[PDB]
């Protein structure tokens, strides 16, 4: 009913494209390439066009993570490990615009190449998976000046948005932020999981929330509890669909 | 800025859809489907997906007028005759919705069949230009329960939005509004356009604002100029693109 509060929900039904109901790609085990709502809903489609793939049930929580984080005055930035087309990052630069907050960056990591080809330094479930053989049924590489004319489109290009461009074992340990409010991570690997926790989620700030796109996926979610086990985290971890969890650090 | 003004820029970038720049048809003087920026941009190409045609100047031109008409205290609802998709119509609703507007409506006039077959009663220059010529070329034909769906996609159907489904010359006389503070006009035809002059114009608001949006068109024009003499209607006539122009009606 105010303002804000219907930009981010067209934001958000915009990013998803709710509008116009882009057919799916046909992979995993969507056999079909209608638009089905329930599917677009919770993010469990692979669309053709959309600028994010995390469905609506994930817009709502990074909203509730971001909004509780400047609401609560829990410092730092919003980094995403995983972009695809950048929409989870562009309502993230875009719920930052609607509270005309200027002193926190929206950080969007990517190869920007898709799923990396496996070699023998891969974690045996990543190598069994082997999720580089679905970049092209899926359209996953999609480059950085792509991504970039993308935030364009919807007027969010500016000096709050800040890119990593590479693998994330290259690009986490020296990244320039130096505090994180949000940490989404969506690499769907053990190795790109463990990769992010190990070298970003020491930046997360006390009262910040860490969202696990991929908990579904078994080696997401073997990196996943390795680094709780390692840490001695015992946050509790919320379900926020049939794919994503999260917890809030303390 | 604002969150009103993040909203209604996005929806306006949402309803033309700049946001995924879909391909055009190929027809009248557009020799190629690719999404060419200049042409969505001032409402000249013929969106294969796009909620509303009318590009982002004439959107730009409509949030000027409703909210002109709002700030001013001009009274009234909001009429577009000829609606497509709709999202002209949406994009007016959503303004309202912004300033939390509760005591105005958007009227969605249409055929919901595209243009009608030329007939003897036409004007020469309508069965010359006989624009049911194009309808399946351009997907005009969208119907009414289409249309309502597209207003839901945007969570902008409710009780603020009321439809005149049929041809102009059967819903115009009789449509239940009282006043009006905008009479969008994009019906293309002399027929079409003389029709909604002749009877919806004396239900404008003095201060309201009339927008032709198919000006360029000379049976269009023909129209407009013919029920402006026959009325002594000498309201500057502005340009708004190198479609669409618009006048503020002082009496
Ligand atoms: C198509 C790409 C996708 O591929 C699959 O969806 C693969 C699915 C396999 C076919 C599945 O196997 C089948 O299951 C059946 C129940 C039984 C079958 N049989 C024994 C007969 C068996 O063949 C699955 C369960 C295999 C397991 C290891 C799995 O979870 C894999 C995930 C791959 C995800 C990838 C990557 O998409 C990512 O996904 C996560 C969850 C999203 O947020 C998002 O980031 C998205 O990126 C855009
Ligand atoms: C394809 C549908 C469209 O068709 C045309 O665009 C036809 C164009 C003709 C080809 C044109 O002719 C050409 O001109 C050249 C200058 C010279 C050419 N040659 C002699 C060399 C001659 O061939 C035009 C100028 C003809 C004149 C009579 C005209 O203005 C017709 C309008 C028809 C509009 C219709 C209906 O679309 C409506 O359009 C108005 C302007 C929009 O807001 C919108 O509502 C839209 O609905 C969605
Ligand atoms: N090790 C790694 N380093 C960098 N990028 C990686 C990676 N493994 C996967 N990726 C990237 O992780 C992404 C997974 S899909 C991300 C979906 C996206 N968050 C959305 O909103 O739709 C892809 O863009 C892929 O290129
Ligand atoms: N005589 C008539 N009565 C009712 N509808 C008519 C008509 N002549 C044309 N129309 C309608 O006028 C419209 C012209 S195109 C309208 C474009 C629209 N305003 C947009 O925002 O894109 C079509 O939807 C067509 O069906
Ligand atoms: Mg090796
Ligand atoms: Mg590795
Ligand atoms: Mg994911
Ligand atoms: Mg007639
Ligand atoms: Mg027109």
């Amino acid at each position: 009913s105010t303002g804000v509060e219907l930009y981010l929900d067209l934001l958000k039904r915009t990013v998803s494209n709710f509008i116009y109901q882009d057919a799916t790609h046909v992979a995993g085990l969507i056999t079909q390439a209608a638009f089905v709502e329930e599917a677009r809903e919770s993010g469990e489609d692979y669309p053709t066009v959309a600028h994010t793939a995390i469905g609506m049930k994930r817009l709502n929580n990074l909203q509730h993570c971001v909004e509780s984080a400047l609401r609560d005055g829990v410092p730092g930035d919003v980094l995403e490990t995983g972009v695809w087309r950048g929409g989870a990052c562009i309502f993230a630069r875009g719920i930052l615009k609607a509270y005309d907050v200027r002193d926190r960056t929206v950080w969007v990591a990517d190869s920007f190449q898709g799923f990396p080809k496996i070699t023998d330094d891969d974690h045996p479930m990543d190598a069994e998976m082997n999720l580089h053989q679905y970049n092209a049924a899926v359209d996953l590489p999609t480059s950085l000046a792509t991504v970039q004319r993308n935030f364009s489109r919807y007027g969010l290009l500016d000096d709050q948005v800040r890119f990593l461009p590479g693998w994330f074992k290259d690009t986490m340990p020296t990244a320039p932020f130096e505090r994180l409010a949000v940490l989404r991570m969506d690499g769907d690997s053990y190795g790109a999981t463990m990769d992010v926790l190990t070298h970003a989620y020491p930046r997360l700030s006390p009262g910040g929330f860490a969202i696990i796109d991929d908990y579904c996926i078994p080696a997401c979610r073997e990196a996943v509890h390795e680094y709780r086990d390692r840490h001695g985290i015992s946050d509790e971890i919320v379900e926020i669909d049939r794919q994503g969890v999260y917890w809030r650090r303390s």
